[PDB]
């Protein structure tokens, strides 16, 4: 009933860490750190449905 | 120093949610095994140490 709360605030805490971008710099850096951006969100996507389905709502799931 | 212990629980947390998969099996099996495990392990690399550097 603890890890729950954990998962819960993980998940919270994951999405916070990973603001956009500044716009600044040419073109090519902007491109460039909105594709990391990007990687990480589907990154903190995927470990987060694994932390759903591990310790929350979707652990249920069949 | 509140705000960093709560991340550093949270990040141990996330190394806790990925176990190393119980060894047994094929060679085949083991070694899909072990890859997919691989590549969770780098992206919770580099949330970690994304959020080092950033908090
Ligand atoms: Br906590
Ligand atoms: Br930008
Ligand atoms: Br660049
Ligand atoms: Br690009
Ligand atoms: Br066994
Ligand atoms: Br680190
Ligand atoms: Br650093």
């Amino acid at each position: 009933d603890e890890d729950s709360l954990k998962a819960v605030r993980l998940i919270k805490f994951l999405y916070q860490s990973n603001p956009p971008p500044n716009p600044e710099g040419t073109r090519q850096a902007r491109r460039n750190r909105r594709r990391r951006w990007r990687e990480r969100q589907r990154q903190i996507h995927s470990i987060s449905e694994r932390i759903r389905s591990t310790y929350l709502g979707r652990s249920a799931e069949p």
